[PDB]
């Protein structure tokens, strides 16, 4: 058993409603209020087709962006200096005020709804896994402490392959719905995370999906709000954004905090400014100044033994759900498959959005060109 | 085989994406910008607990009108008099502006979508369905004119019951996503109308679901547009909504017509405002005045033999997706199951939604509480 987990509404049962319940009582009264939490549904727009380019600011010194971007199959591309949007891409289809799918970057978000519950004295990251999920035991979780789980530091039996459909991230994704169920696969993402086993071993960087869940399912038990509610309550609502934000569930619910979270560009932008910003939102702070320091600081260098990365960035690093570059410019960033970044660049007060859908989650090539035009633009904001 | 259906997006092959290649590409590029489309997703709030109750106008006439509606499980309640706002209703957790299911009031925005095409000259109602659908040959609406499948007035092998598991309604549920599927379920909702049969007998008043989504399979093989964008495009971009309306929608992504829109309270006035200004509605016409003038007549009231319908109201009937009460007022409604009416009161221009979670679809108890009400409030808006 997984144990206690926040009703998808107040009263409901434990994993009710289901696909088959949600129409009868007392379950209806929530679902018809949230159907698309259940059932996958479409926008009816409101409001009655060629790509939006205003890199203005910055063409001059980078000429060819556009091409730039559509050859890294960019959907939305925005440049926040300061408090002020000053370069701004949207591909044809794409509107500035749609939502993207962030991958990973999800991530970040996730460790930061940790942070805010450490800065209220509620999460201790030096505290075992198992202080706060004590169904954990038994599993590779059982022994971490909360710190190792935020910076990918657990030694892991999970092929983080997104492509192999046999490796553990496919099983997750049929876990969470992302993909279809497979008979004798977990019934939901806390059972699957529970069945993950490895050989003990702490201390060295293993980027595991996994983690992030089990982040998500410590935030529940110390809040006893669902997962996509403390993500408002903690992050969402004090950022002043634009629109809601979404996150995928899963069949009880429990939202996909490793990949799932879908925004605009405009309003992902909004935390990269409340990380610039000390941890500061016009809703009020949603992190201590000590934690966006320790994620601009980096992780340990010698836990990064990920060739890939350091290939790119020798003093490379990764902490609390954040990549770190160590290059000049203390560059630091959110990262998700096919092209997602929340990129900082601290130097000019700056935030770049890039959302994208390259045709192969992760390539040294895409990899190469987006890192290429993340530090481009980075450069082209420096006083000159 | 069911034919040529509009594709998810410009060049997707027939079926895709499904859940299983949604990340793939080409899919990702339209699925990382629609994913609610895919795998159910919740909402995460920009907004950082109680009934929120504005009856006042009517509130001296109807002293205890919010006891009545907790007493039907209201969940939104709002009186459109012209062009103003006169009252309003509110659950506690039910916010002004959350979006609402409609069920079966569904039908009446499909049949709006459909007069649109009349309108046009695209649809021609004495037509037989297999002028559009040809593929529909062989099946109960192989014979039929279009007007008949408006009016409902096809004999089919259908059983409309809402709590029988064994029921067509449930099957046709399993075919578009509403339930889990079980083996041997037709794919989709296309391929479930095609099974469906009947006595070849027309003319008499026959309520089926059914009849509503080959309504809009009609709609997709004459414009060439998914369901969910011509809902859009001849209907709701033109009534200046606040929201968009949300359709659930099945593996195909074919919008679940009979059933699955949801919206606001205040935007599904809009809709009634604008069949009571003729079929104009702030973007432009959406149906002829001879369309909105056919519905407020009535459909034929000898082919009307459902007891329950006319014990309650002698002289009723159906006709374009509409009900027709024929009382006195002239009232008619789309109405959907756990107690969805969209209410007309031509008599007074106003235009009554009530939109509720009864805990029971369909019975005489509810119904006559319900329509107490919306005759009541009727009856208030007189002037005096
Ligand atoms: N389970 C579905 C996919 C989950 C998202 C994975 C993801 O976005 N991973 C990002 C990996 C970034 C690697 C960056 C690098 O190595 O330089
Ligand atoms: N397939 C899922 C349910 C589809 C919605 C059915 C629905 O809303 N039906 C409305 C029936 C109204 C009957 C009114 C009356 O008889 O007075």
């Amino acid at each position: 058993s997984t144990g206690q987990h926040p009703a998808r509404y107040p009263g409901a049962a434990a994993g009710e409603p289901t696909l088959d319940s949600w129409q009868e009582p007392p379950h209806n009264r929530w679902a018809f209020a949230h159907l698309g939490e259940m059932v996958p549904s479409a926008a009816v727009s409101r409001r009655p087709g060629h790509a939006l380019a205003r890199l203005g600011a910055i063409a001059a010194q980078l000429p060819d962006l556009e091409q730039r971007l559509e050859q890294t199959y960019t959907d939305a591309f925005l440049v926040l200096r300061g408090t002020e949007v000053v370069a701004e891409y949207y591909r044809a289809g794409f509107a500035p005020d749609d939502r993207h799918l962030l991958m990973a970057v999800s991530k970040s978000l996730c460790g930061t709804v940790v942070g805010a519950l450490v800065d209220e004295g509620r999460i201790d990251p030096a505290q075992p896994v198992t202080e706060y999920v004590p169904e954990l035991a038994g599993s590779v979780y059982d022994g971490p402490s909360v710190l190792q789980v935020l910076d990918m530091q657990i030694s892991i039996d999970y092929n983080e392959d997104y492509v192999d459909p046999a490796s553990e991230v496919q099983t997750h994704d049929r876990s969470a719905g992302w993909r279809t169920r497979r008979h004798g696969d977990p019934a939901d993402t806390y059972e699957f995370l529970t069945t993950l086993r490895g050989d003990g071993s702490t201390g060295e960087f293993q980027y595991c999906s996994a983690n992030t869940d089990v982040l998500a399912w410590i935030v529940e038990r110390v809040t006893g709000l669902r997962y996509v509610e403390a993500l408002s309550t903690y992050l969402w609502a004090k950022l002043d954004a634009d629109r809601d934000a979404t996150i995928t569930v899963d069949t009880t619910g429990f939202g996909f905090a490793h990949g799932g979270v879908s925004c605009t560009a405009r309003d992902l932008a909004r935390v990269g400014r409340m990380m610039l910003d000390g941890g500061v939102a016009p809703g009020g702070r949603v992190v201590s100044e000590d934690w966006v320091r320790r994620v601009l600081a980096g992780g340990s260098h010698e836990a990064m033994t990920d060739k890939g990365f350091t290939n790119t960035f020798p003093d490379g690093s990764y902490t609390r759900q954040w990549w770190c570059t160590g290059n000049e410019r203390g560059n630091v960033s959110g990262i998700g498959i096919h092209g997602q970044n929340l990129w900082l660049d601290p130097l000019t007060d700056s935030v770049i959005v890039k959302l994208s859908s390259w045709p192969d989650p992760d390539t040294e090539h895409w990899h190469r060109l987006q890192n290429g035009i993340l530090l481009d633009v980075s450069r082209a904001l420096d006083a000159v």
